[PDB]
């Protein structure tokens, strides 16, 4: 054994040993229990940084733990390859997105191999490859013919100067981000998943996920946004019907989640596009101007909660069907057309928004709900005004005194008897818009024929292949300019036709890749039946909280869709979810000649701080999440060249609990490295003093107290680490526990024959307990200690006999006079000592049937019965 730890030498040799043994290349082996551990696959956008590494190290720790416990572990990796990163790199470097992507994949794959993750690379997928995306095209066509996918007009941001559709993220102040031109709202045909048809299933099945973090479930419930409310119709007054047609001339319909407050409605509000709005604005130029301002605004929820709520009165009136009040209709900028009725009732006394709107325009506030003896002031909003759970109705006729639910059901019965309303369930969830006017994405398998319409591509003709010989330049999608792509024949009639040139939302690839990993070379379907039956669902999923809503909801939705197609037999894709904390790092910049800032990478600066290239100073700025945005991503390859993969992995796992943020630290890397040399030094010095022996096992009676204590520490440590990897998933405390075992080891004389056997037992356990964290050094150290294969020796077992301490002899006194002796456990409570002392032979004789006035218990010394 070499004296000094040399990771540059031992880490490649360990990886080759694992690769040759194929321990990470797994089949559907019925002779072993399966374990599927998945980390969220990365965008191949250039280089991974230590943040990504922390994510994948957490997954590798969990995978290697289960591997050591005899599981058949699948831990797959792949590339989430479509999307805007490559399209942007094409506009900057004039290179093809495919070429840029496959280049990044090659570099990133070596980054990962360098870290020694226990990954089944035979299951690698790259989602921009036809052999992958043909199957989401397949599912698209199957759902399109069921109407689950459908085509309909939708709104987009059209930039008239750049001649391109813009995402909302690039529309600032109503204008294009790179053009500054006024953005036009265009209606264009697009494709949608009818995810609203699955809202109830998606919501209710969250209750099955007993091992998900509750905040993620809460975020999904709030996003789906189910409500149980009431449709309510207000009859249009006789004087207010001019210009109104059909049902709009007869009533104004709204939806409310508080029908228990309908007796407190004091006005009604409608969207600018509502037919009552347009009819009252016929002769009113002020309402026309207000309607136009509304249409020229951002309907985004991000802007609307921060939006000043405004309105104008219409001079039209409707009638409350419960109390007969005549309420004026207002046009209001917060009521959105298309979200149900486009009209709402207002109850200022019990809704905070209505209260402020009514305080602005001095509109009436009518209390209809009281909470106990609480004081109600119409000139100040109090949180109890909206309390739905502890109120009763006041000022409500025969509804007075009821709670929320009873009033809700009573209002429903009364409204239904008059034909003026009925219960209704609504969801905030909207259908999922699939179409992207972008090149680097999965083509939509639709052919447009002037005779047949929108026709899906037959399954025998999939994939519709995206051409890779393309360099986009933002002047619109190049697919719409390539007739050798869009010119085709109709699959139904054979006539000339045109391929759809929009591509798919790239969330589609990540909505099912976890099933493709189960059979990534299967060419007859999305996933083979045998492999889906074997692997079931993902046992453990690890990824950032930024994907807790959309990505997870889409993945759950695709799972249910695939189940409904008979492709899988699980309802939910991920059984457990670990959301790792972000790795953060200080940033550095230099003022640009254009007045901007040149963000510099920490690996190219020196520290007052200077750039490592010229010696001129650079500015030290704030510490934030590692990302390419501020160029503060630490490349693991640089850490590995300087210290080794095990150091990188150990620092990430030790610096903080996995869910807590983790600050980059040169000092932390050095501490991790010193511990690895301590571990190496410990085993080297042990083997220098005599060589390897058979580890102690079996009956420890006759071992010295010092060695019994070390075995107690050993098996306590094994129990703790097993619980930290397996239940708590807290790796920093697992490493700290092994450090404590070594500290006790260092303080124990292990030179005797029995001492060397216990030493061997301790070291053989330490190196296996740490193998999930630092497998390279632990693999090498194991092989110097023991001849068996580490993965066949398995996870260390807890010797329960090593955990029992010795019994203690206690004196039994009666009124301070020694009357007997008792033997009790070291863990014996004060009540067990009292029990045992009272039953002592000499005690019961010298008590003379008299009861104990008091019993004094000195733990480990005596019991005095008075
Ligand atoms: C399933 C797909 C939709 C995932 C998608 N391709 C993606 O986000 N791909 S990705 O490549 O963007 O991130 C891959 C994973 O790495 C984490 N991750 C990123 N930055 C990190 C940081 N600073 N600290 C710590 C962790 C960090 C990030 O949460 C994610 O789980
Ligand atoms: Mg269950
Ligand atoms: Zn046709």
């Amino acid at each position: 054994m070499q004296e000094h730890y040399q990771p540059a030498a031992i880490e490649p040799a360990a990886q080759k040993k694992w690769d040759d043994a194929r321990i990470s290349n797994v089949s559907e082996d019925a002779s072993k229990p399966k374990y599927y551990c998945l980390s969220m696959f990365p965008y191949p956008s250039g280089k991974l940084h230590m943040g990504h590494v922390r994510n994948y190290t957490i997954g590798d720790v969990l995978s290697r733990f289960k591997l050591l416990n005899g599981f058949n572990v699948m831990q797959p990796m792949g590339w989430d390859a479509f999307g805007m990163p490559a399209e942007n790199a094409a506009m900057k470097n004039n290179v093809a997105p495919a070429a840029w992507t496959y280049d990044n994949i090659e570099y990133m794959k070596t980054q990962l191999k360098s870290l020694g993750f226990a990954v089944d690379w035979e299951r690698e997928v790259a989602t921009c490859k036809p052999e992958y995306y043909r199957w989401e095209q397949w599912l698209f066509t199957k759902l399109f013919e069921k109407g689950i996918v459908y085509r309909k007009n939708g709104t987009v941001n059209w930039d008239p100067v750049d001649q391109t559709v813009l995402a909302n993220e690039q529309v600032i102040d109503g204008r294009g981000w790179r053009s500054g031109a006024l953005i036009e709202k265009r209606e264009i045909p697009m494709y949608y998943f009818k995810i609203t048809d699955y809202a109830e299933e998606l919501l209710n099945d969250l209750d099955k996920l007993e091992h998900w973090p509750e905040q993620v479930k809460t975020m999904q419930r709030n996003w789906i946004g189910k409500s149980r409310g009431m449709t309510v119709r207000f009859a249009v007054s006789d004087d207010s019907k001019q210009g109104l047609e059909g049902d709009y001339a007869k009533f104004l319909q709204v939806y409310t989640t508080r029908p228990d407050t309908l007796m407190g409605a004091t006005y009604v509000a409608v969207a600018a596009e509502h037919p009552l709005a347009t009819a009252a604005a016929a002769d009113k130029p002020e309402l026309q101007a207000f309607i136009a301002e509304c249409k020229a605004g951002s309907v985004a929820e991000a802007d609307m909660a921060t939006m000043e709520k405004k309105g104008v009165p219409t001079g039209r009136y409707v009638v409350n069907p419960l109390n007969g009040d005549k309420l004026e209709v207002w046009i209001a900028n917060y009521v959105l057309w298309g979200y149900g009725d486009g009209a709402v009732m207002a109850v200022p006394a019990h809704d905070e928004r209505d209260f402020e709107f009514a305080a602005k325009y001095n509109l009436p506030k009518k209390q209809v709900i009281a909470v106990g003896d609480n004081a109600f002031d119409a000139n100040r909003w109090q949180e109890w005004y909206g309390d739905k759970e502890n109120g009763v109705l006041v000022n409500s006729g025969d509804l007075d005194g009821l709670d929320f639910q009873t009033a809700f059901d009573a209002v429903a019965a009364k409204l239904q008897s008059q034909g003026a309303g009925e219960p209704k369930t609504q969801y905030r969830l909207r259908d999922w818009g699939i179409s992207r006017q972008r090149y680097w994405g999965c083509p939509i398998p639709i052919v447009h024929c002037e005779k047949c319409g929108n026709v899906p591509v037959p399954a025998d003709q999939l994939p519709v292949v995206l051409p890779e010989n393309v360099v986009p330049d933002g002047m619109g999608s190049p697919l719409a300019k390539m007739p050798e792509f869009y010119e085709t024949s109709c699959p139904c009639c054979g006539g000339a036709a045109k391929r759809e040139t929009d591509t798919m939302d790239t969330f589609i690839e990540s909505s099912w890749y976890f099933f493709r990993y189960m059979s990534p070379k299967f060419s007859d379907g999305m996933v083979s039946a045998e492999s889906a039956k074997y692997w079931g669902a993902v046992d453990q999923y690890i990824g950032g909280i930024e994907h807790a809503i959309l990505h997870l909801l889409y993945a759950r939705f695709f799972t249910k869709l695939m189940r409904d197609e008979g492709l899988v037999n699980v309802d939910e894709p991920f059984e457990r979810l670990l959301t790792q904390g972000m790795v953060v790092c200080e940033t550095y910049y230099r003022e640009n000649d254009k007045g901007g800032k040149d963000w510099i990478n920490p690996a190219d600066v020196e520290l007052s701080a200077v750039l490592k290239a010229d010696g001129l100073p650079v500015v030290i700025s704030g510490t934030e999440k590692m990302s390419k945005s501020k160029n503060n991503g630490v490349d693991p390859q640089e850490l590995i060249n300087a210290y080794g993969a095990d150091t990188a992995r150990l620092f990430m796992m030790f610096a903080a609990p996995p869910e807590q943020s983790l600050e980059w630290s040169d000092s932390g890397v050095e501490g991790a490295h010193r511990f690895l040399r301590r571990l190496w030094r410990t085993v080297y010095e042990y083997l220098k003093q005599g060589g390897a022996v058979k580890a102690f096992a079996g009956n420890q009676d006759g071992l010295s107290k010092e060695l019994k204590d070390l075995r107690h520490k050993l098996h306590s440590t094994t129990a703790k680490v097993s619980d930290d990897y397996g239940r708590r998933q807290q790796f920093n405390t697992a490493i700290a526990a092994v450090m404590e075992l070594l500290n006790q080891y260092d303080k124990t004389d292990t030179g005797s024959e029995q001492g060397r056997a216990v030493a061997q037992e301790v070291l053989e356990a330490a190196v296996r307990l740490l193998w999930p964290i630092v497998p390279h050094i632990c693999e090498t150290l194991w092989s110097e200690l023991n001849g068996a294969k580490l993965w066949e020796a398995g996870w260390p077992t807890v010797d329960e006999a090593a955990l029992v301490k010795s019994e203690i002899e206690v004196m039994v006194q009666v009124n301070g006079k020694l009357r007997g002796k008792i033997t009790v456990a070291a863990d014996a409570s004060k009540a067990d000592l009292e029990a045992a002392a009272l039953a002592n032979e000499g005690a019961v004789k010298f008590m003379e049937g008299k009861p104990a006035k008091k019993i004094i218990v000195v733990p480990g010394r005596l019991v005095n019965i008075v």
